[PDB]
């Protein structure tokens, strides 16, 4: 299922899903504010790996745009009403950051909801704690 998926997304760079993961923990869509610029993309995150694509509008379903190796990801909550630096002045509701060091950046995510909002943050903490976990 990670080889079936991974050929549905276009464009991939650096190593396979098959060979540092084992398992989709979440996919959902979400709204990205980085740079200044706000875009909406799918985001899956693995065991090890967070990866973000856009879909492919209907005018394989994914282009590649983006991956952060979970080990080296930090994240923080965004309180609704935010409006900053990291979103440019954008009012942030069910939102949250994500740190990828390996551009020495961060950018914000925003679920439709507040229950999607928590289903996110919660699978970021059960992979992390996980991969800090001891293995049977
Ligand atoms: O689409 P354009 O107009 O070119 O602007 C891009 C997109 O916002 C990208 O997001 P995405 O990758 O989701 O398509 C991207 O990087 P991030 O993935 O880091 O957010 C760029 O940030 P910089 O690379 O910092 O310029 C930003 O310049």
């Amino acid at each position: 299922a990670l080889e079936q998926l991974q050929s549905h997304i276009e464009g991939w760079e650096g190593s396979n899903l098959t060979d540092i993961c084992t398992q989709l923990l979440l996919q959902g869509t979400l709204l990205k504010i980085s740079a200044g610029n706000i875009q909406e993309r799918a985001f899956f995150l693995f065991d090890n790996l967070l990866v973000y694509c856009k879909r492919k509008s209907r005018v394989s379903l994914y282009i590649f745009r983006g991956r952060i190796n979970t080990e080296v990801m930090e994240v923080e909550n965004v309180e609704d009403g935010t409006a900053d630096y990291h979103s440019n002045g954008y009012t942030v509701t069910n939102g949250w950051k994500i740190h990828n060091t390996a551009k020495n950046k961060w950018f914000v995510c925003m679920a439709k909801t507040a229950e999607e909002k928590q289903k996110w943050l919660d699978a970021i903490i059960r992979e992390r704690e996980q991969r800090e976990s001891l293995k049977l």
